C-alpha cells in the first residue's frame, strides 16, 4: 500500500495504513536510490495531514526512516522536519539531496 | 534548569535533563506571556538535537514535551488553536520549544 517513488535527487514515500516497518521491497528501493548518494546530505520532510495520533505517527515514521538510511550510510548528514500540510489527507516523507 | 526567555512576539523554552514539565515558576511565566495573546493562534516548533545513538529516545522525548506544553497552554487558553511543528537538524544545539503567534 505504502508507495515509494523517486528521481535522481528526490525520493517520496507516501504512507498508507498503520505504523509499519518497511517491506522487503521498500528496503530495496530506498537502498537502490541511496547507492549513488555517498556525497549527498539529505533534507527530509515528514508531512502529515491537518488536524496527536497523526503527529506521533510522523515521529515514528521519521525514526524508522532515519534508521533505514543509517543502515547504508551511518555518517549521513540528515536534517529532518515534521509539519502539517495545508490540505492533503496524505502522510508522506520527502527526501531531497543536497550535494556536498 | 529548563529556562524560559521571551519577548512580546516569541517565547523560547530551553529544556534541561529529561523532565517533561515545568516548575511552578515557569508555569507562571508562560501564563504571563499568554495574557495579551487571547486574540492569537499559536505556532510551536519542537527543536530536537540529533543524538548519535539514541535519537529515537530524544525524538520521543520531544513528542512528549509537546504534549505537556500544549496541555499547559490550553489550561490558560482553552480554545486556542496551535500549529505544531518539529525540527531535528544537524545544526540543532539545544532542546527547545519555540512559541510564536499566528
Amino acid at each position: 500500500k505504502t508507495d515509494i517513488t523517486s528521481t535522481k535527487n528526490e525520493l517520496v514515500i507516501t504512507y498508507h495504513g498503520r505504523l509499519r516497518s518497511f517491506s522487503e521491497e521498500d528496503t530495496y528501493k530506498i537502498k537502490a536510490w541511496l547507492e549513488d548518494k555517498i556525497n549527498s546530505n539529505l533534507l527530509i520532510e515528514m508531512v502529515i495531514p491537518q488536524a496527536s495520533d497523526s503527529l506521533r505517527l510522523g515521529y515514528e515514521r521519521g525514526i524508522i526512516l532515519m534508521k533505514e538510511i543509517k543502515k547504508i550510510y551511518p555518517d549521513v548528514v540528515i536534517d529532518m522536519s515534521v509539519n502539517s500540510a495545508a490540505s492533503s489527507t496524505t502522510s508522506k516523507a520527502i527526501i531531497t539531496t543536497i550535494n556536498k
